[PDB]
């Protein structure tokens, strides 16, 4: 079972975290690509995905997608598992927390993706996020300019929930 991980990233924090996420499935079962190099329509070529996007601009996505969003209309991601992570400022940002992974997660799933690995709001303090869903969020949510010494069993903690909701 391949695992596609497609990220974007401004500051490089998300590309961080992608690498870390990568680290800890293990082996080669994570592709990471890079949107600012990868072309969108390799979303199609795994059963399983991981998208990856920080929120910029007070609730806009990071620059990659946003100039591909309009391009996931012309995929089916019927068939597909997909998770989310994002990087985010809940202090700077409280009224726009994470929106960029809601966001792309609205779009996949009315495309026909199913998600999973959606992560507890416990030990966060926003007010408002476009990545809530029946009181969680779309999937792991990191936080390096305030939280960077929660980023790492954050990852441990989400990967192994993953792993089970993918099926490996
Ligand atoms: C000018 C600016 C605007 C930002 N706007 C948001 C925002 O609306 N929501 C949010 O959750 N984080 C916001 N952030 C936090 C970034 O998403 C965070 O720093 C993230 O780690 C950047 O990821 P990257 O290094 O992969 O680009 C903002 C950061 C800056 C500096």
């Amino acid at each position: 079972k391949k695992i596609g991980l497609f990220y974007g990233t401004q500051t490089g924090k998300t590309e961080s975290v992608a690498k870390i996420i990568r680290d800890e499935f293990g082996g080669d079962v994570v592709t990471l690509h890079d949107l600012s190099q990868a072309e969108v329509t390799k979303l199609n070529d795994y059963e399983y995905l991981i998208i990856g996007c920080p929120t910029w601009n007070a609730g806009k996505l990071q620059s990659d997608w946003e100039g591909l969003y309009s391009k996931l209309d012309d995929l089916d991601f019927s068939g597909k598992l997909v998770a989310y992570f994002g990087t985010g400022d809940q202090a700077g940002y409280a009224d726009n927390f994470q929106d960029a992974i809601g966001i792309l997660e609205e779009k996949i799933s009315q495309r026909g993706g199913k998600t999973v690995g959606y992560w507890s709001t416990d030990g966060y303090k926003f007010n408002d996020s476009k990545a809530l869903r029946n009181g969680k969020f779309v999937g792991l949510v990191l936080d390096e300019d305030n939280q960077s010494d929660l980023t790492k069993e954050r990852i441990k903690t989400w990967v192994a929930q993953l792993k089970s909701e993918f099926g490996l």
